[PDB]
């Protein structure tokens, strides 16, 4: 019924989908409220008239521009509501909190260039993924089976994970060499069942992409 229309970064095509695990959120997020939408990239370097210092992901609710993609999701979760709609705030507020400090172990992981503190930060990002796959493996009120953070149904909660999970083995592969741990069932069936779904698959840039966003970023390491 809403018109809605999301505004996400694009990448070197600069009319293509870039990286930002927020706006493949916000992506996520509509594809699974299951109304209508349209995507537009933005380059940087290029809708008309906004405010200084709004960027993407950002959207247009009936005409109207909404920013910050906390306020937007908490927006959306609350117009598209029942009857009509499925909520998709999780049940368990843990399942807000697994992995939530991932991505930033691996961004300092990844920016790092002192070869002595290379090994220190690989354990830490382990160490954060250990919890993670300690929490998909243990059952919600033998190894739960689950298919997502918090159930069999995903939810906001995978909405903002599995972006940047995806962010974070990509790029830590590209380099580092790092491979999450299959000894990580849990990670690992997680992801398996992410890939499977359209949601999450037709809404992650591509590798290239999400490589070159962080070719200024990630750093060698440098004696």
């Amino acid at each position: 019924e809403p018109l809605i229309e999301l505004f996400v970064k694009a990448g070197s095509d600069g009319e293509s989908i870039g990286n930002c695990p927020f706006s493949q959120r916000l992506f996520m997020i509509l594809w699974l409220k299951g109304v209508v939408f349209s995507v537009t990239t933005v380059d940087l370097k290029r809708l008309q008239n906004l405010a200084p210092g709004t960027h993407p992901p950002f959207i247009t609710f009936n005409s109207e521009v909404k920013t910050d993609v906390n306020k937007i999701e908490e927006f959306l979760e609350e117009v598209l509501c029942p009857p009509k709609y499925l909520k998709l705030s999780p049940k368990h507020p843990e399942s807000n909190t697994a992995g939530m400090d991932i991505f930033a172990k691996f961004s300092a992981y990844i920016k790092n260039s002192r070869p002595e503190a290379n090994e220190a930060l690989e354990r830490g990002l382990l160490k954060t993924l250990q919890k993670l796959d300690e929490y998909l493996n243990s059952p919600l009120p033998k190894f739960s089976t689950r298919k997502f953070l918090d159930g069999n149904e995903m939810t906001l909660a995978d909405c903002n994970l599995l972006p940047k999970l995806h962010i974070v083995k990509v790029v830590a592969k590209k380099y580092r060499n790092f491979d999450i741990p299959k000894e990580m069932t849990g990670i690992w069936r997680y992801l398996t069942n992410a890939y499977s779904r359209d949601e999450f698959t037709n809404t992650c840039p591509s590798d290239k992409e999400v490589e070159i966003a962080y070719s200024d970023v990630a750093k060698r390491l440098t004696k």
